[PDB]
C-alpha cells in the first residue's frame, strides 16, 4: 500500500504535485482547471498591485530540451487573485498558495498587509517570488524579507533563482535563516536570460531583451536538484519546494531524493495541460512501487553522496 | 563557391575556428601532440597551477545524454611543464597555441605571468587567464587580478569567464574588462557551475567531489553559453570573443558565431569522440555556411536577428 501524501504549514496534501507559478494560473478558468486536476495543490500566478499586459509578443517559445520565456509579468492583478482566494476557490479540494512579484518592497508590503485577513480567515498561503532579480542582491533580498516579515502576521515561502556556487548558497542560507516566517523555499525559478537561436532564421525566438529570457524544463534539471538539495542542507528548519524539469514521475523522484517536499510543474504543464497532473501522480507511484517505497518520507532527501 | 574557414586575431591566422576547451585531452604531451596534429585551428594547454596539482578524487567526471558533469579539481602537471610546451616543444608551424593559467591566488598568477613574458615574446604563445566564489563572481577582485597581471604581462591576453544570469551582472563584468585594453579576448563560458546529477536508479549522486555537485558542459549550457557570447559581443565592441559551450556539430557553431564567437571551443564533445572530430566539425560548418550562402565567417559572426 503506497501513497503520495504530503503533510504541511498545517494542511495535508493528497499529492506533491502543483503548477508552477507563471504556467496555467492566470484566469478563473485556469485556476478552476488546476483546482479541479489530480494534483495536491496550486499557486495563482505572480502578481503585481494592478493589472499587467506583460510584454511583447512573442514572449514564450517551447524547445525540444525546454522553454525560453520573458512574459515580464503579465497577471490580472492582486485585487483578481485575493478575491480567487476569499471567496472562490474550493478549500475542500486542495490548498491554495498565490504567489507575490511587487516591483518594489513598497508594492509587497502593501499586498501583504491586505492577503493578512484573508491568509487568516481562508488559509491561503503565500509565496513571494524574488527571482537585477531580488535575490542576486543579498542585501535587496535582507531589505524585502524584513518588510514582509515586519507587516505579514503568517509564515510564508520564496521563490528563488538559482544560484550557482557554494559561496552563494552560504549567504543567501544565512539570510534566510535568520526569518522564521520563511517557513519554505521553492528552488527553482527560471535559468536567467539564457538565449535561444533558431540556426534556420538566424535570429532570436522571442522579442523582449533582444531574445534573452528565462529557461525552463530538461536544460534546468542539475541545477534545479543542486539548489533544492544545497537549501535543503543549509536552511535544516525550513521546507524546501522543488521546481525545475519535471516532466515525468521519474523527474519527481529526483526532486524529493534532493529533498523536495512539494514538486512544481510549469513547462511540461504548459505543453501537455492539466491532465498531466493525473499522469504524474502515476508515474510517480509506479516508480516508487518498483523501488519498493511506501511513502514520500522514506525517501526525501536521502539522495547518497560517494 | 570557395569558402573558407579562416581566422585571423592577434597577429595570427587559424586555418579553422576549432579547438579544444580547457580543461579537455589537453594534460599531457601526448594529448598535447594529438590535439596539433588534429584539424583543429588551435589549441589551449590545460589550466595550470605553478605546481603539479593531483586533482580532486574520482570520480570526477561523469558524461551524460544531455551534456556531462564533472569536478576535477584542476588536475595539471603544472605551470613548468606547460611554459616548456610553449618554448621548446610545440609546432607553431601547425597552428597557434593558448596556455590556460589558473592560479590559486591573484599572486600566483603574477609570478607565472612573469615568467610566461619571455616565451609569449620569443615563441608567440598566447595567454588564456582562467578566472571560473570564483573571481569573475567577485568584481572588485577581478579588477584587482587584471590590474596585478597588466602591470607584469606585457603582451595581449585573454580571460576565461564563468556564465553570468543578468544585464546587471553583464553590464558590471563588462566595464571592468573594458578598463583593460590588455584583454583582446574573452572566452564564454567555462561551465555552468554547481550543478547536482542524480542518477534515478542508484538513487545516488554521480562524482565523488563536493557531495555530487560539479559544472555542467554540453547540450545543458548551450542557451547560456551562446547569451554571455552575445552580451559581451555587444558590451566589448574592442574585443574578440572565443564560444565555449554546447558545440557538438557545426550547426551548433554556426550558432557561437551568429552570437559573435570568433574561436570555438569544444569540451564534452571532444571529451566523448577525441581529436578526430575537429575534421567533422570542419565540414559540417562548411556545409552550414553552403546551404546558407556564406563564404566567410566575417560575413554573419555576430549578425543574430533581433525581434
Ligand atoms: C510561461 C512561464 C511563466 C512564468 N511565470 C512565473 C511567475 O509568474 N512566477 C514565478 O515564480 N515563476 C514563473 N515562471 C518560472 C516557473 O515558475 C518555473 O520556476 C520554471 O518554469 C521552471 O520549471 P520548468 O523547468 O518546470 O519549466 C514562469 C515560467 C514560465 C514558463
Ligand atoms: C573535464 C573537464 C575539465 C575542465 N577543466 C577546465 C580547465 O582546466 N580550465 C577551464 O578553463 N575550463 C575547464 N573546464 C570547462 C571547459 O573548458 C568548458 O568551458 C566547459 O566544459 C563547457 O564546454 P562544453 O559544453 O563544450 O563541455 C573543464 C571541463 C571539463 C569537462
Ligand atoms: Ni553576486
Amino acid at each position: 500500500s503506497m501513497s503520495l501524501q504530503v503533510n504541511l504549514l498545517n494542511n495535508t496534501f493528497a499529492n506533491p504535485f502543483m503548477n508552477a507559478a507563471g504556467v496555467m494560473c492566470t484566469t478563473t478558468e485556469e485556476l478552476v482547471a488546476m483546482t479541479e486536476s489530480a494534483s495536491g495543490s496550486l499557486v495563482s500566478k505572480s502578481c503585481t498591485p494592478a493589472l499587467r499586459e506583460g510584454n511583447p509578443t512573442p514572449r514564450y517559445q517551447a524547445l525540444p530540451l525546454g522553454s525560453i520565456n520573458s512574459m515580464g509579468l503579465p497577471n490580472n492583478g492582486f485585487d483578481f487573485y485575493l478575491a480567487y482566494a476569499a471567496e472562490q476557490h474550493d478549500y475542500g479540494k486542495k490548498p491554495l498558495f498565490l504567489s507575490m512579484s511587487g516591483l518594489s518592497m513598497r508594492e509587497n508590503v502593501e499586498m501583504c498587509k491586505r492577503l493578512a485577513a484573508v491568509a487568516t480567515e481562508k488559509g491561503v498561503i503565500l509565496e513571494l517570488n524574488l527571482s537585477p532579480a531580488v535575490a542576486y542582491d543579498f542585501d535587496a533580498m535582507r531589505q524585502c524579507l524584513t518588510a514582509v516579515s515586519e507587516v505579514y502576521p503568517h509564515s510564508f515561502g520564496v521563490k528563488m533563482p538559482p544560484y550557482f556556487d557554494f559561496a552563494h548558497f552560504d549567504a543567501a542560507a544565512e539570510i534566510l535563516n535568520e526569518f522564521p516566517k520563511v517557513q519554505f523555499i521553492t528552488c527553482i525559478n527560471s535559468i536567467g536570460n539564457g538565449l535561444v537561436i533558431d540556426a534556420e532564421t538566424e535570429s532570436v525566438v522571442i522579442k523582449p531583451k533582444q531574445g534573452f529570457g528565462g529557461l525552463g524544463g530538461r536544460y534546468v534539471l542539475p541545477t534545479a536538484l543542486a539548489n533544492i538539495n544545497a537549501f535543503y542542507r543549509r536552511c535544516p528548519g525550513k521546507l524546501i519546494f522543488g521546481c525545475g524539469g519535471v516532466y515525468t514521475g521519474e523527474d519527481a523522484f529526483l526532486h524529493v531524493l534532493a529533498g523536495a517536499s512539494m514538486v512544481q510543474v510549469g513547462t511540461a504543464l504548459q505543453e501537455e495541460g492539466p491532465s498531466i497532473f493525473e499522469r504524474l501522480t502515476s508515474e510517480l507511484l509506479g516508480v516508487m512501487a518498483k523501488k519498493r517505497y511506501q511513502t514520500l518520507d522514506e525517501f526525501r532527501g536521502k539522495v547518497r553522496t560517494l
